């Protein structure tokens, strides 16, 4: 919580130097994602928490911004749509319909 205090303080400045530490130490994929996706935009940065700390829908912000390509149907599942059984399945249909991309989302945990 002390780190989160310094996080709010430096956020008022704007330097995400170690505020990501301030967040993830406080177990904030929330604040990590807010700051990085807001500025860093690094898929690896958010994917850190996404693939080792189970970041929920904060990763989904990254995909919400990065789902603007033909092969980004993987991106919709690259971040796993958080917990989603048909959101990413609607996205798989959505290309025109993408059965190949649907089974691509079926690379591990197709649908639930």
């Amino acid at each position: 919580k002390i780190h989160l205090q310094y996080a709010k303080a430096k956020e008022a400045d704007g330097r995400y130097k170690e505020a990501v530490v301030a967040y993830e130490n406080a177990k904030q994929w929330q604040s990590v994602i807010r700051i990085y996706l807001d500025h860093l935009n690094n898929p690896e940065k958010a994917v850190n928490i996404v693939r080792e700390t189970q970041s929920l829908d904060g990763a989904k912000m990254v995909a919400r911004f990065f789902l603007q390509l033909g092969d980004y149907g993987s991106a919709i599942q690259f971040l796993v749509m958080s917990k989603c059984n048909n959101e990413a399945f609607t996205l798989a249909q959505q290309h025109n319909k993408m059965e190949i991309y649907a089974d691509i989302i079926g690379s591990e945990d197709t649908t639930n």
